């Protein structure tokens, strides 16, 4: 029994981090065979960040100005090339502790566990949600660039994160290892913002599944709903449209627990009209959505 | 800025965990230089499990790690945890400590399947020396560590689930934390208390984080904050609690004093449909050291 935000093991992508230093600044980079892959700001000063021109920055570069750093040794950097938002240093040794591993662009909603990175030196793990707004929530300090987030399934890690930059709320984007962004987020010190953001409805049924499955049925109640009608509430509590792929999801759930998904889906719209009277729900006072409907099978039932 | 439920980095244990068998049971162990550590309750079949234990031949243990064998040479016991002897080192043993934690203190634990971790949390050990984990049948072996620079510090392994949920277990000396035996009795969980000086650890958190809306130009004092913490069922508040807040009360301005009459507060008139840290609750699995540790950061 219990349900925690539980991490994936770390010691796959712990033997993959290295520290990248460019003149002044140093951060983390992932190193996957002969690869090194960074966020590219690392060749930027302060000021280029306003409107920095990464291409006539990086023509001016030697691979000697890049020092890479693994553990206590020095990797010799034998040649570089941008990819979108990330820097790929080709260095002289392979990885030894490379893992099994594919490059993966998550969906909003989907979790994984991010390795918290400073100078080279993972510092701790947790679990985090790709939010709707493209943002995730996540501790980040300086230095923290280049960390990496990641699912570990049969042995194959998958890297999904490369986090680039705090944004004013606190919250934090970044790209995939293609370098693309998540979001609408530029590697530039612009007015960006994250947009307002919504509640992952998918995944708070899937938790409520969860509480039936550990023992806990107090917020059930005997209505149904359509799913239109259910998405007209919804919306009203900034949660985000339940689509029909959502719905077909939750099926092996709604079968195990003999809770039909749109009866489910009457009993969030009660939570969101009462509020818990002093309840909790799996240890929680308020309505998780970090969890997905694949976590709950995973660590529910096996 | 940010603020989670953060594990040590688990690479320096997965890299000791085992699968171990004897008879029908199949758990997890700790691979340390040439033993393996577990729970004495994997013994075939009141126990009395110095009789049990006896009866047992090394080839009745059989010890996995990933897909090799390790061959048992010798066996003893050590309180409610088994020691087995195996013919070869771990070469990936880890510079370690076997420490014994203090109620309110934390630690991450990594949950194991046939010797296959499979997922880290961070847990505290509660007053009534039960944690709130996450464990399924076949987790039992699973351990609980810190990491201090580079040495990994063990403090705890599972060996049982309560029947409210809640997980029960040794440190590796197979000492049990709480008042509780390896054998299928009635045994239940105390009734818990909340960890006042964590609680305090957090709300510095969700300060410097910006979370200011709970803090009061007023202060208190021990005797009379503790008078409230006794009634709302929070641990009594002790001046060594107080000394080691110490630094985050200088970091943000506000005394611990000072962030006990903000609690007492909050304890008295709830938080009026408002949050912190993203917690209608109020959260007591954070010490004082996880907090500087994550809004000042350490690496390992
Ligand atoms: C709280 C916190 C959470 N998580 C990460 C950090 C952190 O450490 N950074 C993120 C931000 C803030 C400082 C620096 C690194 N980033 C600037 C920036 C601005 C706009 C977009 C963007 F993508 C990066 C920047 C980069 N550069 C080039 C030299 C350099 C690159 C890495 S450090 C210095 N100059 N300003 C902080």
């Amino acid at each position: 029994s219990g349900f925690r935000k539980m991490a994936f093991p770390s010691g796959k992508v712990e033997g993959c981090m290295v520290q990248v230093t460019c003149g002044t600044t140093t951060l983390n980079g992932l190193w996957l065979d002969d690869v090194v892959y960074c966020p590219r700001h690392v060749i930027c000063t302060s000021e280029d960040m306003l409107n920095p021109n990464y291409e006539d920055l990086l023509i001016r570069k030697s691979n000697h100005n890049f020092l890479v750093q693994a553990g206590n040794v020095q990797l010799r950097v034998i040649g570089h090339s941008m990819q979108n938002c990330v820097l790929k240093l080709k260095v002289d040794t392979a990885n030894p502790k490379t893992p099994k591993y594919k490059f993966v662009r998550i969906q909003p909603g989907q979790t994984f566990s991010v390795l918290a990175c400073y100078n080279g030196s993972p510092s701790g793990v947790y679990q985090c949600a790709m939010r709707p707004n493209f943002t995730i929530k996540g501790s980040f300090l300086n230095g923290s660039c280049g960390s990496v987030g990641f699912n570990i399934d049969y042995d194959c890690v998958s890297f999904c994160y490369m986090h680039h930059m705090e944004l004013p709320t606190g919250v934090h984007a970044g790209t995939d290892l293609e370098g693309n962004f998540y979001g609408p987020f530029v590697d530039r010190q612009t007015a960006q913002a994250a947009g307002t953001d919504t509640t992952i409805t998918v995944n708070v049924l899937a938790w409520l599944y969860a509480a039936v499955i550990n023992g806990d049925r107090w917020f059930l109640n005997r209505f149904t709903t359509t799913l239109n009608d259910f998405n007209l509430v919804a919306m009203k509590y900034n949660y985000e449209p339940l689509t029909q792929d959502h719905v077909d999801i939750l099926g092996p759930l709604s079968a195990q627990t003999g809770i039909a998904v749109l009866d489910m889906c009457a009993s969030l719209k009660e939570l969101l009209q009462n509020g818990m009277n002093g309840r909790t729900i799996l240890g929680s006072a308020l309505l998780e959505d970090e969890f997905t409907p694949f976590d709950v099978v995973r660590q529910c039932s096996g």
